[PDB]
């Protein structure tokens, strides 16, 4: 037990990120008084982070008290799921502390949580079983409390849960077709092939609906094969834009030839909740983009159209990655009662080589520049409003502050390089966004980048800097900024869970990555000196 002085030196080491190295001085104090911390759910973290796992009794003492101490938190357990641990019973402890967590939260974490497998016990994943063997043909080609590991949990949700299914199925198959993996590391390669008839395994073993899952993912994956082998014709159809755009709507009427216009409701892999008919031929068309994207506008269940961006040639993973961490980022804002009207698209990549994307209607703020003037003259004509500031509907301009707010913290946070207004759209209900994440974490074409991504004319649209819009902006960024501190722990755990992806920016250091994220956080300030730190970037980057 510790006197007063001592315990405000282990609430220092408690309250670190989970990424800073614990120093000797501090494994000991914490080695100390480790059954007081018993008591403090978020001291066990720095516990494990003492022990030297490769000494049997340091190794023994730790796992006692771990069956004695506080039960974890489910944002905490994914410290124990990255390369750190290797100890069989710290794993199934995180596995079954994650089992708190509802499916919602699942998702949230779950393209980490299939990351994480990398650091599973390959051996037990191939035991749970009943080049040569095709991933993309496990599904199309049916045949006639510390107990759990991560795989078995994972499919365990999967089968209870339709739209975890689908994620768990298209992440696993994007792990499988991984080509460095195969060749550089073959026994991940052979535990992910695994994981993915573990996962048919159980679905085909499961009740009616269960035994239909596996039918519906085996009618997707089918599905997307279709629509690649068409943009492999179209991508190669010697002509223009306009040749090979009629050769798109050529194949996509051909529904005897192709089957993509006309297929019994299948749920989109990109967005499960939305189950669609198929794609409408004539309104499918390739971007001016030399990488030739499609968009295609699928025909949803209850009438509905949803337009979709398909990439081919490219991998989409890095943008996969971002959207699901700004999508994570605004969830936890809702969640601190902070709707910054922000545009998490989805993005799926459905391999290393395609993929899907949400289309959102909006208009580059280039376009918006070079055909009205100003983002004020684009409000005024298609939101005007007499009693609304400059003319201009107030819910409009309040939806274009909030979403230029969120947007400048996130992409600062993420370190969004390449940033220009050709990859900046608005909508005409105000809302702002960013899109083609090619550079993060500090990546840009141009040395020596801005911190903010912030310009003249977004202030402008606001009204300028002596606006009371441009005041709003200020404290929405600030608010925004701290709520997203009060979760560091979980995002930096996320992106602990990333260093071993194939995400080129993560890739180019793994080692460096997370703190590249911590240090944009500066936990190293009080509420009141990020507040005052991050109005310094904002009106550094206002004022140049
Ligand atoms: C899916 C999202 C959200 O909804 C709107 C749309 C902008 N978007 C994106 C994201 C994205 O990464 N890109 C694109 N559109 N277009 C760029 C543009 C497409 C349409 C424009 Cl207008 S500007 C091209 C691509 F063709 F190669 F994909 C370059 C990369």
């Amino acid at each position: 037990k510790p006197n007063a002085a001592t315990r405000d030196q282990l609430n220092i080491i408690v309250s670190y990120p989970p990424t800073k190295q614990l120093t000797y001085e501090e494994q000991d104090l914490v080695w100390k008084f480790r059954y007081y911390l018993t008591n403090q759910e978020k001291a066990l973290t720095k516990f494990l982070k003492c022990v030297n796992w490769d000494l049997p009794q340091e190794a023994k003492q730790a796992l006692e008290l771990l069956g004695k101490w506080k039960p974890m938190d489910v944002e905490d357990s994914l410290e124990l799921l990255s390369s750190h641990y290797t100890n069989p019973t710290v794993r199934r402890y995180a596995v079954a502390r994650l089992r708190q967590a509802d499916d919602e939260d699942l998702l949230m974490y779950l393209l980490q949580l299939v990351q994480a497998l990398k650091y599973e016990n390959f051996d037990d994943i191939k035991n749970g079983l009943e080049a040569e063997i095709d991933s993309s043909q496990i599904i199309t080609s049916p045949l006639p409390n510390l107990e759990q590991d991560l795989c078995t949990f994972l499919i365990s949700r999967a089968c209870k849960n339709s739209t975890l299914a689908n994620y768990l199925y298209w992440y696993v198959i994007v792990e499988c077709e991984d080509q460095d993996t195969q060749q550089r590391d073959p026994k991940t390669h052979e535990m992910y092939l695994n994981v993915m008839r573990r996962f048919s395994q159980a679905l085909l073993k499961g009740d009616k609906s269960v035994r239909v899952m596996r039918s519906l993912l085996a009618a997707q994956q089918t599905f997307v094969d279709r629509l690649v082998h068409l943009m492999k014709a179209v991508q190669r159809e010697s002509g223009n834009r306009k040749k090979k755009n009629e050769r798109l709507q050529a194949l996509l009427g051909d529904n005897e030839k192709m089957n993509l216009s006309d297929v019994e409701l299948i749920p989109l892999p990109l967005e499960p909740q939305v189950k669609i008919r198929g794609i409408i031929p004539e309104t499918a068309t390739l971007f001016k983009s030399a990488l030739m994207p499609a968009q295609l506008f699928f025909k949803t269940e209850d009438g509905g159209k949803y337009p979709v961006i398909f990439k081919h040639g490219d991998d989409l993973r890095q943008d996969q990655l971002i959207l699901q961490i700004i999508s994570l980022m605004d969830k936890l804002l809702r969640k601190e009662n902070l709707d910054l009207k922000l545009t998490p698209y989805k993005v799926l990549a459905t391999s290393t080589k395609h993929g899907f994307m949400q289309f959102i209607q909006s208009v580059p703020v280039a376009e918006v520049l070079d055909t009205e003037g100003s983002i004020q003259n684009f409000f005024r004509k298609y939101a005007p409003s007499e009693n609304g500031p400059n003319g201009i509907s107030a819910e409009v301009m309040d939806t274009y502050v909030k979403s230029c707010a969120g947007y400048c913290v996130i992409t600062y946070i993420l370190g969004v390089g390449d940033r220009h207004l050709d990859n900046l759209l608005l909508t005409k209900t105000g809302k702002l966004f960013h899109i083609d994440f090619g550079y993060i974490l500090g990546r840009d074409p141009k040395p020596l980048p801005p911190p903010m991504k912030l310009n003249k004319e977004m202030v402008e649209g606001m009204g300028g800097t002596q606006s009371e819009q441009y005041q709003e902006f200020r404290k929405q960024c600030y608010t925004a900024f701290l709520h997203l501190r009060r979760y560091s722990n979980l995002i930096l755990n996320l992106f602990s869970l990333m260093v071993d992806a194939n995400i080129p920016d993560i890739a180019l250091e793994p080692d460096k990555t997370v703190k590249k994220v911590q240090d944009k956080f500066r936990l190293d300030l009080s509420d009141e000196e990020a507040v005052h730190y991050m109005q310094s970037l904002i009106d550094e980057s206002v004022h140049a």
